């Protein structure tokens, strides 16, 4: 049994379209015919009717091509000894079953850079063949694609994950891994646009295990989870889901059953989402942090030391801390250059702060160089992002825009938020309290697990990136619930009372088994 039938018996039992007409199958890279034949072997046991096309360059093999069709004894093929690129009359396909060759990376003519560009509204000759086919294929047409596995998890994919989930409703993607069939292969099954999708994995196994199969075809097809072996070799099948597509910036993973069916759970047990609550916001963006942040403002010459009113405390990613920071003994602060005057946010009158304006114009020259604070009709000494001056005196949640483990902390000293970190303050109507039971949330280990299922996976980089984008998507419990108003009250205790690390992990704990009564669901893993 071939690898390019279980393509095609995937194919066929995808394609949603009327099963008594003649199916239209484009090959865009057919060589001698090894995809055609197998989808028309695979038709022809359910007797389904097909057009064969198959376009590739070099007659040789076009001419292998030709032989094998014909001796099928099926007579609707038409073989096409042309560049797909290139060619790209050839109507619109039902199904595309493709195996594409570029593979290298190349520079290209200016002339074909261009040509490329325009003619697929393009910003690789990858890119542009897999624009060829999308073009070629009708709507609700399935499409089946050998690819190497690497656009699945490299940033260099990123553009490809893009693509695939903006023009298709991804079926299945089977990601072969070590398996020898042929490169680390993967296999892309998808509706083109007018579906939580599946995802196989099968690696080998070097270190229950089911030696039912005879063959490493047959493993292929298996619907349930686990260790099987077909010789000497044994190997790890997974079947999962692959949750959020869409999020295309991060890889495209396997989630198990487990978590995406806890995944589940807590959504529709969830009473709503941090957005629901609150505003996630971004620091601040001075574009000169030499001259506007600073610890050591009291040791400049007393005409350039700010007025006191314009020294504002803030924060930045590396004083990041769970629960509360210590602010007492750090002198950094920002040199605020707004404030609410007349009911606006407008820049300071720097004539009202003449050792402000020392302090500035000594840096006259590096600050107004900056030529985009020039051009938007803004004063030279402007720190170019400043947000709302009235906005930092509210209490508020801070939080690293990366992190290996969860710091979010509360601050209610006024202070200003640096540009690694963002910030929550509560959406009018909700009080205060919100936001330690969203604090609670966010430093657990069950939402480090749902932020690793729902956006991104800690174990790729080490890392978790707490964009707007999650955190804003953070479920959140009944607020009324006893069990919110119990990690409400614990929340308060661990920002305003200092204690051992011993208890601290304590009331950790008893915040972990909180949550998970709070959303009615009995563990994690």
């Amino acid at each position: 049994d071939k690898l390019a039938e279980v393509i095609a018996k995937r194919i066929l039992d995808y394609f949603k379209g009327e099963k008594n007409r003649v199916i239209r199958v484009l090959d865009p890279a057919c060589g001698d015919g090894e995809l055609l034949l197998a989808i028309n072997k695979v038709a022809q046991s359910m007797n389904i009717q097909l057009e064969l096309i198959g376009v590739d360059f070099d007659i040789d093999a076009i001419n292998i091509a030709n032989e094998r069709l014909s001796r099928s004894g099926h007579k609707n093929f038409r073989l096409i000894n042309k560049d797909f690129l290139e060619m790209v009359e050839l109507e619109p396909v039902d199904i595309i079953i493709a195996n594409p060759p570029y593979v290298r990376t190349q520079i290209l003519g200016a002339e074909k850079a261009q040509k490329l560009r325009e003619k697929f509204n393009l910003k690789d000759l990858y890119q542009a063949f897999l624009v060829a086919m999308t073009q070629q294929l009708k709507s609700n047409g399935i499409i089946g694609v050998i690819t190497s596995n690497r656009y699945l998890t490299t940033k260099g994919g990123e553009s490809t994950r893009k693509f695939l989930v903006s023009n298709f409703n991804i079926l299945e993607i089977m990601d072969l891994g070590d398996s020898k069939f042929f490169v680390l292969p993967a296999i892309f099954f998808g509706e083109k646009k007018n579906n939580v999708p599946k995802f196989f994995k099968i690696y080998e196994q070097s270190d229950s295990v089911n030696s039912e199969f005879n063959s490493l075809i047959e493993l292929l097809e298996v619907n349930k989870s686990g260790l099987y072996s077909v010789e000497d070799k044994t190997y790890s099948i997974s079947l999962g889901k692959i949750i959020s597509p869409e999020n295309y910036k991060e890889p495209w993973i396997l989630a198990t059953e487990d978590e995406y069916e806890w995944f589940m759970k807590v959504n529709q047990n969830a009473y709503g989402f941090i957005e629901d609550f609150a505003h996630v916001k971004v620091g601040i963006k001075t574009t000169a942090d030499s001259v506007f942040i600073r610890s050591d403002w009291g040791e400049l010459p007393e005409e350039q030391i700010p007025e006191d009113k314009l020294l504002r405390p803030i924060i930045s990613a590396d004083q990041a801390n769970k629960w509360s920071v210590s602010l007492v003994g750090n002198n950094k602060k920002v040199l605020y250059t707004h404030e609410i005057r007349d009911g606006q946010i407008k820049a300071i009158n720097l004539e009202e702060f003449p050792r402000a304006k020392n302090y500035l114009e000594s840096h006259k020259e590096r600050l107004a160089s900056r030529k985009y604070v020039l051009k938007a009709n803004r004063n030279w000494y402007e720190i170019w992002v400043p947000h709302d001056p009235s906005l930092w005196d509210k209490p508020k949640i801070i939080f690293p825009d990366t992190s290996p483990e969860p710091k979010f902390f509360y601050e209610d000293k006024g202070s200003v938020v640096d540009g690694n970190c963002y910030w929550i303050i509560p959406k009018k109507e909700n009080s205060n309290d919100i936001l330690f039971l969203i604090m609670g949330i966010c430093n657990s280990k069950f939402m480090s697990k749902y932020h690793d299922i729902a956006f991104q996976n800690k174990l790729y980089a080490g890392r978790r990136r707490y964009l707007t984008q999650y955190v804003n998507k953070y479920p959140i419990p009944d607020p009324e619930s006893i069990y919110s108003k119990e990690i409400i009250s614990l929340v308060r205790e661990l920002v305003n009372n200092k204690k051992e690390t011993q208890d601290i992990n304590e009331i950790e704990n008893r915040i972990e088994k909180l949550i998970l009564r709070a959303f009615d669901i009995e563990s994690l893993k």
